[PDB]
């Protein structure tokens, strides 16, 4: 029977399952003050399905000159054009090719880049910003959004929304790498799977995404989402607490130590963007640190809230089209202050 929400990652997690009931600040706010991240499900049935299709993003912005990351070894492909990126979405046999002749998994970096989104995309931007979940928080104008109302002793967020487009990662050797390396962000977001994108031509490649959903400590009812709902999974997530980063810094500034890094006593490994917490890191920080995370994973139609300070990062089991929106609440507006 239809219900308000659930709990997840065993208890630790808010499902909201409605995404514009005027009710939901009741029971996410409680949930928001204490830290937490929180899941809202169904905002993929709110929006124009036809405005978020790759072959649209192909047809309509093709010839755009972008650059493009190698997932695998970090390698940058200079100057090609978009449509490059967009036809091997979903086809492998179209997707550029390393050395070796395997097809690549490819990341679509700052696309459209900078501020860009609602001059290159007013339709989409619409349909984006009209059908967010808590929009008295996640609204430019929202009542709970402080971004528009502080002054520059707080780093305000650039205008949003951002897009990131990006492959799945398919073998056995992938499950150590990230698509998004773990970072932390001093404002809030909320971040919308919009298109999930399962394969042809090395398709029928499921086994290998069950082991990593396992493996990355998913809990029970997700692993039912799948089995059960046949819902498409878009990525898995883990993230950390806000109070915990510095702890997470000490075990990477440790690790960085025993792999024959030469980083000064007080570098920032969070701050690089260097680092993916693989399963053998993740049971290290558990186990020698005391500090345990929320591993989540967002299907097609999900948005992922996110809080200010939280280190996080994203590992895309299929292609994924997600969108974010930066806001600043109440809650969270000790991260983004210059002082003390
Ligand atoms: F406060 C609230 C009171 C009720 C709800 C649930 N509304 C019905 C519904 C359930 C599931 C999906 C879509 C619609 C949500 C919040
Ligand atoms: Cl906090
Ligand atoms: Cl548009
Ligand atoms: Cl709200
Ligand atoms: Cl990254
Ligand atoms: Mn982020």
């Amino acid at each position: 029977s239809m219900t308000s929400h659930s709990w997840l990652c065993d208890g630790r997690l808010l499902c909201l399952h409605d995404p514009s009931n005027k009710n939901n600040w009741k029971i996410f706010r409680e949930c928001w003050k204490q830290g937490q991240p929180v899941l809202v499900s169904g905002v993929h049935k709110k929006l124009k399905s036809e405005l978020w299709k790759p072959e649209a993003f192909s047809q309509e912005f093709g010839d755009q000159d972008v650059d493009l990351v190698n997932c695998r070894n970090c390698a940058i492909i200079s100057d090609v054009k978009v449509r490059d990126f967009w036809d091997g979405f979903e086809i492998i046999c179209k997707r550029l090719r390393s050395e070796d002749g395997q097809p690549m998994v490819l990341k679509l970096k700052d696309w459209p880049p900078g501020e860009d989104f609602r001059d290159m995309m007013p339709t989409r931007f619409e349909d984006l910003m009209e059908n967010l979940p808590l929009p008295e928080y996640t609204k430019r104008d929202g009542r709970l959004n402080l971004a528009s109302r502080l002054p520059s002793y707080f780093v305000r967020p650039d205008l949003g929304p951002k897009m990131y487009n990006a492959y799945g990662l398919i073998t056995a050797e992938d499950r150590r790498v990230g698509t998004t390396n773990l970072h932390l962000d001093v404002s809030d977001a909320v971040n919308v799977m919009v298109y999930v994108g399962i394969p042809i031509g090395e398709g029928a490649h499921d086994e290998e995404v069950l082991k990593t959903i396992d493996e990355g400590d998913a809990d029970e009812v997700t692993k039912e989402r799948i089995h059960d709902h046949k819902e498409k999974p878009g990525a898995l997530w883990h993230i950390y607490a806000a109070k915990d980063a510095e702890k997470i810094r000490e075990l990477l500034r440790k690790v960085g130590e025993e792999q024959g890094q030469e980083n000064p006593p007080d570098h920032d490994p969070i701050h690089d963007q260097s680092w993916y917490l693989d399963q053998t890191l993740r049971k290290r920080l558990y186990e020698e640190y005391g500090v345990q995370g929320w591993a989540i994973v967002q299907f097609l139609g999900d948005a992922v809230f996110i809080p200010a300070g939280a280190p996080h990062q994203v590992h895309n089991l299929y292609s994924c089209i997600k969108v974010a929106e930066d806001f600043v609440s109440p809650e969270h507006v000790k991260h983004c202050f210059r002082l003390t």
